[PDB]
């Protein structure tokens, strides 16, 4: 059995930087307003993982990495193993690209998997919408689980 | 043989509520402007499902410039859609649905949604995940201009 | 083992039409401002495919009038080299306009061609955002794609 999952998250820029994406501390003029550390990549990912497992979402269960590992724990308890993941960061800024490998390292660790089972990307919305206006950051993620 | 699908839908708020999301009647100050009942979740879901099956989309099967589908039950679209997917030899792996809305509160309605979705697809509920999020007052959903929904689906032969 | 991938792209309207989507020349009053030919459907799709293969994204490969089909083909060649084969793809075009629907069959033809697959393994769809957001106000076109690879 395979299971597909999908995740989406957003946060608004606010306060002083830096910001935290895919566990990576990323220098930026601006900070992320959130009830948590505001790691949209890790959130989207977690929700994807959980959704695949039909465990709902996060609010159904700070440090985004800890949340991620917790979620993963519960997910594994249901009898699931990791197939692969793919993550898509949506931001006008800052530049994500240099940070992608380290992100991957961290996620790989947190999920107990190999790096080759983790993909992270970035794109801009070319100055369009709320991302485009630099109002915030978004991230989508998808996930494949094996039973 | 397995098959991956993806869907996405949006409606504008307008008129009086309530709204219909995942087949569930949800009280709200505002309604959903649509040709149909505006069930944005079932729509996204339907499109992810037809998408995996290479049958195209909702709109192909059920146009917007057709009087028959005025105020149409999105659950009916869904069942039909599904019928057609089965006829093509497919069976349901799983679905994951993500509702994107500042308001109203989706949380309490999610179980009933799943029941509806499960029944319509002839699956077990554990094959169906529905979640909800907001955009933290960002963009068009954030400003409460409307509701969006994504869905992913996995089919099996 | 199965692999899945997810892709997303966006371009802004600008200059004179037409636009190119899923490799199809589509008439329209406006053009697409892009470093490339601005084919969001193929960029999104390429990213989806690259993602599944854990090859990153378009940018890591081809850092930004490029024929987006050429990119797609090259990407696919690298994916193929890495042991992979095509399961299926599914594309979601997000646009107030122009009308995508009649061009969809030809898109699928192109993509199938480019990927070396049968076209039943390629789905393309289109949706509006009902005048909402940047797509809705006719500021741009967006595309999302998912892909499923086999090893
Ligand atoms: N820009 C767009 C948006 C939508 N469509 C077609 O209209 C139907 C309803 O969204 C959809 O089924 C889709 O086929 C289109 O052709 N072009
Ligand atoms: N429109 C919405 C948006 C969010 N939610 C719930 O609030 C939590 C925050 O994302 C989510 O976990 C979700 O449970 C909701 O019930 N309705
Ligand atoms: N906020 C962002 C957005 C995009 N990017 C990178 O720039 C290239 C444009 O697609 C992409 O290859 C993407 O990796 C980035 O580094 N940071
Ligand atoms: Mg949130
Ligand atoms: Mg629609
Ligand atoms: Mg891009
Ligand atoms: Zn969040
Ligand atoms: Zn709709
Ligand atoms: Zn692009």
């Amino acid at each position: 059995a395979m299971r597909i999952g999908h995740g989406f998250d957003v946060h608004a820029f606010g306060g002083e930087g830096p910001i935290i994406i895919g566990g990576v501390r990323i220098p930026y003029e601006k900070g992320l307003l959130a009830h948590s550390d505001g790691d949209v990549a890790l959130h989207a990912l977690t929700d994807a993982l959980l959704g695949a497992a039909a465990l709902g979402d996060i609010g159904k269960l700070a440090d985004s990495r800890e949340l991620l590992r917790e979620a993963w724990r519960r997910i594994q308890a249901k009898g699931y193993t990791l197939g692969n993941v793919d993550v898509t960061i949506i931001a006008q800024a800052p530049k994500m690209l240099p940070h992608i490998p380290q992100m991957r390292v961290f996620i790989a660790e947190d999920l107990g998997c190999h790096m080759d089972e983790v993909n992270v990307k970035a794109t801009t919305t070319e100055k369009l919408g709320f991302t485009g206006r630099g109002e915030g950051i978004a991230c989508e993620a998808v996930a494949l689980l094996m039973k």
